[PDB]
């Protein structure tokens, strides 16, 4: 079955610039701006388009060693990014896949709004724990703020 989780957050970065950096160049930025959140990002196969497999390794002492994500869909026009956690970390005999959908909307003040949907695909009927989702939300938030700060301090990047 599927557990559906949802949340929203704001950014001081315009939608397109944030999408280009935070979403489309997370491979480069995450290990650079938040090394104590993500140690490395490895392209296993593909470009960045649908089907691309990436291996995200976490620092020593983290609850998980790594996860492998698969790019599902990339919409440059509507700033939509869909990806799935397909292996590692929480994935195993209790959890088959986590399908994520991200959308970034412009706001008139020059910022943006992020809408993220998480779907936990469980096999035999595990329960998904509140502290698992809450941890994942904290990770995403840490990544966003660290990228945000970088983009404020590096005006020439991702224009
Ligand atoms: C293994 C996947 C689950 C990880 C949960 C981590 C939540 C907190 C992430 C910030 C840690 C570091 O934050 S930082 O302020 O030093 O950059
Ligand atoms: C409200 C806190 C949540 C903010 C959203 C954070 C989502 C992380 C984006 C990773 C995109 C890159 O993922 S990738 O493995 O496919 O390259």
């Amino acid at each position: 079955g599927v557990f559906n989780y949802e949340t929203e957050t704001t950014s001081v970065i315009p939608a397109a610039r944030l999408f280009k950096a935070f979403i489309l160049d997370g491979d480069n930025l995450f290990p650079k701006v938040a090394p104590q959140a993500i140690s490395s990002v490895e392209n296993i196969e593909g470009n960045g388009g649908p089907g691309t497999i990436k291996k995200i390794s976490f620092p020593e002492g983290f609850p998980f060693k790594y996860v492998k994500d698969r790019v599902d869909e990339v919409d440059h026009t509507n700033f939509k990014y869909n990806y799935s956690v397909i292996e590692g970390g929480p994935i195993g005999d209790t959890l088959e896949k986590i399908s994520n959908e991200i959308k970034i909307v412009a706001t008139p003040d020059g910022g943006s709004i992020l809408k993220i949907s998480n779907k936990y695909h469980t096999k035999g009927d595990h329960e998904v724990k509140a502290e698992q989702v809450k941890a994942s939300k904290e990770m995403g938030e840490t990544l966003l703020r660290a990228v945000e700060s970088y983009l404020l301090a590096h005006s020439d990047a991702y224009n």
